[PDB]
């Protein structure tokens, strides 16, 4: 279910061609169509992997039309509970330092490292409640560590 | 034609009595005997529809012998070309919205609906050229819309 992109950020007019040629250059494959709603749209990757690459190359960085384009895991509202994916983690960052940060907002139930080839560290949490995570997401996303901005959002809760 | 059968992912044990009663028991006609071969079986139903309802009331909804049985038109490899059969598309979409994933494959030369007592429904679309029949297919079955999955497979391009 980690292989399915949100794609935010949009103007009315972005088309599935603007889309199909912004993961083009990045060489990002899909596995699906681009279905394009008003302002957002969402596409499918062949797996996870490329799902983290897309998010990694373009979230933030490509602009269409004026507007730096949201990529994101797509998390249906009822899924966003427990379980978060932080990104842009200071390439050798102590996990001690990590933890510290992490436990402020609660008991963490998982912890997992993400492999990836970009310089920065991913990493999914599950913490122990839906409230945990919440705050964990409001206290973290936006986080500037090391002149690193610590990434976070949603990922699906079973 | 578009009322012949395959029906896969069935057990060595097979036998024509299985499928008649599932069929039976479906309240599906067939036009004539199942060939049972290994692993698979042909059959003909007396219609394009009552093929189609096949397909939509038995295939990986019917279990023989502990596996679930596939149904599908049955379409020759040298038939598989232009033409595609889209299955499980909910009921209200804009038909706009549909169109707008179809282009991504290719130029739409025809887009027919299906009757079909079913609440989704069903549309057979011819594209200019097999390749991109070939990628519509495999880039639109099971993709996922308004939480539907939406089902495509080839029906017998005969001219082409």
């Amino acid at each position: 279910s980690m292989n399915k992109l949100y794609i935010g950020n949009l103007s009315e007019n972005a088309a599935p061609s603007d889309l199909e040629s912004i993961f083009k250059d990045a060489k990002i494959p899909v596995s699906g169509p681009f279905l394009v709603k008003t302002g957002y749209a969402f596409v499918d990757c062949p797996d996870e992997s490329w799902a983290l690459k897309a998010i990694e190359a373009l979230s933030g960085k490509i602009e269409l039309h004026g507007k730096p384009i949201e990529v994101e895991h797509s998390v249906p509202k009822r899924q966003r509970i427990r379980k978060l994916q932080i990104r842009n983690i200071p390439p050798h960052l102590q996990w001690e330092v990590l933890d510290s940060l992490l436990v402020q907002y609660g008991v963490v139930e998982s912890c997992e490292q993400v492999n990836t080839d970009s310089e920065t560290a991913v990493v999914n949490v599950t913490y122990s409640s839906k409230d945990q995570a919440r705050q964990a997401l409001d206290k973290l996303n936006g986080f500037q560590l090391e002149n690193f901005t610590l990434k976070v959002a949603y990922i699906p809760d079973e």
